């Protein structure tokens, strides 16, 4: 019941990086895997019955759902080093 949110907006060049560099290999990868992405806007209202800790205010953000209730989160994309990592601590913590 693991699902990673990515929140975007028009123009946002660090969500446009992790789209080219990340997004084509993370369905098919373990982490991927366990926790499939979907996309949404920063700006629309959120789709019924899911519960974030605090409003999304910065564009790319992670939320590590597990069920419809925000298990944890990552803010940014500094490369690709920092969001595989960063990405497990949230996964173990949630199991």
């Amino acid at each position: 019941e693991l699902r990673l949110l990515m929140f975007e907006q028009p123009g946002c060049l660090y969500c446009a990086r992790w789209d080219a560099e990340i997004a084509p290999q993370y369905p098919l990868t373990d982490e991927g895997r366990a926790a499939p992405v979907q996309r949404l806007q920063m700006r629309d209202p959120l789709p019924p019955g899911l519960e974030l800790a605090r409003p999304v205010t910065f564009t790319p953000t992670f939320v590590l759902m597990a069920g419809d209730v925000e298990s944890g989160r990552l803010e940014g994309y500094p490369g690709e080093d920092f969001f595989w990592p960063m990405l497990a601590r949230l996964i173990g913590q949630a199991e």
